[PDB]
């Protein structure tokens, strides 16, 4: 297939901040890989003037998840929450970026 758009690899989290506050579109979203807890995933979402950011949680077994519901890989997460929102506080849903392209 195609590689994903939303795998940014060791991005800073104030490189994700500064990459997603361009984007017109709530829910735009990356995983980086975190450089505070590394071996540790992230996710960065664009909301409004905002950018909020999730710790990709791991069970005992290696699954992935963000709230409860966990899953066999971060792929499968991410489109999870396309439908399901990453957020308690407001309905945002995960949607590719906008590429400059
Ligand atoms: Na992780």
């Amino acid at each position: 297939m195609k590689p994903h758009p939303w795998f940014f690899g060791k991005i800073p989290r104030a490189k994700a901040e500064e990459m997603l506050s361009k984007q017109r579109h709530d829910g735009a979203f990356l995983i980086r890989e975190s450089e505070s807890a590394p071996g540790d995933f992230s996710l960065s979402v664009k909301f409004g003037n905002d950018v909020q950011h999730f710790k990709v949680l791991r069970d005992g077994a290696g699954k992935y998840f963000l709230w409860v519901v966990k899953f066999n890989s971060l792929n499968e997460l991410v489109d999870y929450h396309r439908s399901t929102s990453v957020s308690r506080n407001q309905q945002i849903f995960l949607r590719d970026i906008e590429q400059v392209p």
